[PDB]
């Protein structure tokens, strides 16, 4: 599992279950292919997106329908989605784990990167 | 000001100055239409950015350069950019203050809207 | 200002008004010895917290009360409070902004430190 | 596990690896108890810090000595530790896990409550 996005709700204080997100790739014509989806599990988490051959060098674009979820909750929030945009496997394959926490007005995003 | 921006720096403990940013507006084709851009000052602000009469309705992307600003620092971030994609002016006119703190592998951002 | 600080309501998107603080110093024998206080004001800022010459070397606690700020929208939060534990005035005087975004289950604080 | 903390590291991408941090509980005359104490493995995570027997109700003070971590690295940081305090069990028992996202002058922080 090379790339695993987790989502954590800021205002109950639990893993955010059921949001989508859409994952992007880069083109050679600088337009965002698409690369993948899917939503996270009551754990938050989204795992098996893609496979160590098909998650090749590239620029990589995940957009996290916090609307939506939002909005299921009866909350009007600020952001359209959450976006991460971050060159992969530049210097040879490494696994990625996104992580996400949100608020309705607010997110904070972070990457932990492995060898 | 009907939209200002502020960037702050979480290494370093001080205003993100000299950061580049460039904001969209959707258009009805679903593309990115250039809509206002510019630098941050000495106290992380970017302020002018548009004129009330000019931000109407629309869907909105700041997408700001913490690549560079990083690359800068001799450091490596994890990310290209750091996007806020949001609605605004959906109720009539706002005033929009979006702030970002900035680290090499994650950003935090959030909204401030007042009537 | 030597010491500042500014909140920020990551639920509702606007300065967090009205939030109660306490600073403390810690004393010789490691107890906390009361600095200073207030709470925000319309802008979400407390300023006039202390003065150049008295605020020198030391450990301080900025105690945040967000709990009975969440209360009184009637969210049950997970902080007793929000606390921010640093030195300051150890290279000489410097100016301290503090800012913290608060949600009910989170909170994220950051520095700025100023010469 | 009934109380487990996971640490992380927004300036490398990483883990936050061997984290110490200690465990508080406010006793009747309102001073801190020792409670646990530990330090973060590979994964940045501490588990096994409590059981559910010894983990009553009570306000609990998580203190992670983020100073050492960061002055390890060659980073004067700006707080002397994170600092996390919280009502635990006040409904019956309950899992927490608390995340911390640590830079040099920032830390973000979360609570995900499952019953
Ligand atoms: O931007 C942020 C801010 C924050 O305060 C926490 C996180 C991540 C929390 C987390 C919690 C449990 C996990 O297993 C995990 O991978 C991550 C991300
Ligand atoms: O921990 C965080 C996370 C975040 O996403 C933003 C801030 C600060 C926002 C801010 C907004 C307006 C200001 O004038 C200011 O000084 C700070 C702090
Ligand atoms: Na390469
Ligand atoms: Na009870």
């Amino acid at each position: 599992c090379p790339l695993m996005v987790k989502v954590l709700d800021a205002v109950r204080g639990s893993p955010a279950i059921n949001v989508a997100m859409h994952v992007f790739r880069k083109a050679a014509d600088d337009t965002w292919e698409p690369f993948a989806s899917g939503k996270t599990s009551e754990s938050g988490e989204l795992h098996g997106l893609t496979t160590e051959e098909e998650f090749v060098e590239g620029i990589y674009k995940v957009e996290i329908d916090t609307k939506s979820y939002w909005k299921a909750l009866g909350i009007s929030p600020f952001h359209e989605h959450a976006e991460v945009v971050f060159t992969a496997n530049d210097s040879g394959p490494r696994r990625y784990t996104i992580a996400a926490l949100l608020s309705p007005y607010s997110y904070s995003t972070t990457a932990v990167v492995t060898n």
